[PDB]
């Protein structure tokens, strides 16, 4: 067992490192199944020559929407919960990291199926905030993806490998995506049909 | 479908911005429903020439009041809820957004009816925290409404337009703020009268 | 009715202010019933010539404890509720305020009657965090109440009137505390007792 | 009865301190019972010649694993609950503390024993963060537990102790740890096997 970080700290990953560069997000976002659950998957890299400190992430829904009594609000903002409640929004950041959204109740895409998906006009922005370690200052990172940059029934492609007491990360597999059997029920539908 | 935000991070408002200037709030509040529920709004506007990073809004509810035991606290302060709870009250500000806190039984305004309305003697401070992107220092901005500048069955005045892949705000319309058939029964009224 | 807070954010409060001095607690700590549930009230100042940002209240218990299994704690921690759960602990401080932790089930002071309160060793550590709006940096304030400075039975003085449009802080009152009816009985005494 | 803190804010530990020195983490993590329930503490250190504001801890669960459906992650990450939800991860950092997890039902620590632990691979990795008074920026202090690292039955020594009116802190012990009477059941196993 090789560590991941070293009793000093230091972490054991990207041999000859020093911890403008810029932050990336994978270019698509992936849904499928995790432990049972429909879960909202895109990836978010880190910065190869330095740490990220209070980094944290969040995610918002813009869709226009038309409330019951007749209110129409334009590119509407509602958030998505990637771990607000757990701390798991609070990230750990030295190596990319598929963030996870699990499609419940309370999750906009609860009622959304696979052929539903590409009819809806929506658009995720995802914006990861925090501090760099050597700049001193506090950064934000933004990216988006729209509907058809939401691919069904996919996985990231893993891009971590152990080589020779370090961990290095295959950049290039980054945005690397491979398909898997999956369900293209809605989430509730598949919560109804499970309820029998 | 025109995005809000593009890949790398730079939002499609403003043609031609560079993203002092001082943020505005809405001159006045409104009371209405959205999806069966009383919601209190006020608008909060963006800094044209800049982002705001940890963005943040809270309010406070300014009213004297006297405990069971006589108790007299002048001037008062209890929070209102506008979003803690689900992290909705971190903002994404790159175009004015209206805020909305659900007048439920938690609500300092449950019981508080369209004509009760203007009897009351109370004030709502909404402050506005964050970083300014390319200053580095953190901000405040702070406003207010009395009784007097809640208008009971308003709307806002939507100021967002699509022209030409930009999306541009009608910063005259910001203030504006249209009448719309609105129950003058308080929250509370509203519920009990549902529950049969 | 005078305002709080002008519509362009500046408080009228001090009059002729300019928004290093320190800022100051309370000496004393009180106990006391507010709305039939007995609550521990402490008193933080402001600083006069300048606001504080993302301003926040937080409180430490200390005191030494024995497990169950005998491990001895010596002067442990643990967090006194004073507003974590509704946002109540961010302050909007631009006058002194009373700070209030109502004593329930999950407070440290449940089960301590008035005549047990002197025979405890304990020390509540009182902190307050938040950014200097003029100087940029963060402060700390801390302060401490052992037990001999909590007064049962009694209530803070108001120290604010108003004055010529303006609100006004009698600084002599700030420390000034008075007696009150109040129950020598325990918290949770009071609970059972009320439950029948 | 001697202060820990004092009422102008000063704390009465190391007697002739003035508040690079970089904070320390106890090399081992301990389990044991506190209250009936089953724990995993660390030790973490202060900085002698300085207070950390906003200071907070977090811990993070390294492990690969696999997904029910087949999806392997490399060294995932899960939060470790160290006080998030009553606000004790807000650290009053004025001397050593141990730090401590309760093992519960939404521990991934809940149906380890003490036979499996030594099978099991896993890394703990612990990270405070704060603000160094004096310097003005933002630390982040790291360190990391494995396996082995990880003794079950064990308890810390105290490093405290009250000399002439401050107390001092015993560096010698600061990483020594004691055996005590402790099951080697799983947490999930005492739960049950108390439930009858
Ligand atoms: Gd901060």
């Amino acid at each position: 067992i090789q560590r991941y970080v070293r009793k000093d700290g230091k972490c054991n990953v990207h041999h000859g490192n020093v911890r403008a560069e810029t932050l990336v997000f994978s270019t698509h976002a992936v849904i499928s199944m995790r432990d049972g659950k429909l879960c909202l998957m895109f990836r978010v890299g880190d910065l190869r020559n330095s740490h990220i400190v209070e980094a944290s992430i969040r995610a918002k829904l813009i869709k226009s929407k038309q409330t019951s009594e007749g209110e129409f609000i334009p590119l509407n903002q509602t958030d998505i919960n990637v771990g607000y409640y757990t701390g798991d929004d609070r990230l750990f950041l030295v190596s990319p990291l598929i963030i996870s959204h699990e499609i419940n109740q309370q999750s906009p895409f609860w009622e959304i199926s696979k052929a539903q998906l590409p009819k809806e006009e929506l658009e995720i922005v995802v914006i990861l905030e925090g501090m760099v370690e050597a700049t001193g200052m506090t950064c934000q990172a933004r990216s988006s993806y729209i509907t058809s940059e939401i691919l069904w029934g996919y996985r990231f492609t893993p891009v971590l490998t152990l080589e020779d007491g370090f961990y290095e990360v295959d950049y290039n597999s980054f945005h690397e995506t491979y398909e898997t059997s999956t369900p293209s029920l809605s989430a509730k539908e598949l919560a109804e049909l499970a309820n029998r």
